[PDB]
């Protein structure tokens, strides 16, 4: 299998993790880890398995935690997966989530080429 130095993924990817950040404010829901007992949905870690958030993947990516980068991807989609299924299609954070997700996959692409 191929090999990557962390500071290979961090310089290549933060590029990308910084095109969702600064989308204000669709980024705003999803810097922090969901804390279901301040926002009062406590079903939240019974249907959401797997919790992800910008702040976790950021820590991940910058004290290299991820050996390759498609577990990055991997992170990404999970943040944006768990968002589509636990809120509305008519909601607010469903329709930051789709805007991110179109970001993200406009800036991955080229990037992951060049990782090889
Ligand atoms: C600026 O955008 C918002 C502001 C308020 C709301 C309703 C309350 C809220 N409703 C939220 C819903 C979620 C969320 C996510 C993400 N996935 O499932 C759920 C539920 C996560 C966070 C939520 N939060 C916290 C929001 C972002 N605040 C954080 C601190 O500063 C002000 C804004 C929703 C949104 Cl999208
Ligand atoms: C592009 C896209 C759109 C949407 N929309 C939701 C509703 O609104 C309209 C469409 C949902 C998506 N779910 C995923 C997805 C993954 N994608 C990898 C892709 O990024 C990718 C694939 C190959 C190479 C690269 Cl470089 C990148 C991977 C794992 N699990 C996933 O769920 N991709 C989605």
């Amino acid at each position: 299998k191929k090999i990557f130095k962390p500071e290979e993924l961090r310089q290549a990817l933060m590029p990308t993790l910084e095109a969702l950040y600064r989308q204000d404010p669709e980024s705003l829901p999803f810097r922090q880890p969901v804390d279901p007992q301040l926002l009062g949905i406590p079903d939240y870690f019974d249907i959401v398995k797997n919790p992800m958030d910008l702040s976790t993947i950021k820590r991940k990516l910058d004290t290299g935690q991820y050996q390759e980068p498609w577990q990055y991807v991997d992170d990404v989609w999970l943040m944006f997966n768990n968002a589509w299924l636990y809120n509305r299609k008519t909601s607010r954070v469903y329709k930051f989530c789709s805007k991110l997700a179109e970001v993200f996959e406009q800036e991955i692409d080229p990037v992951m080429q060049s990782l090889g």
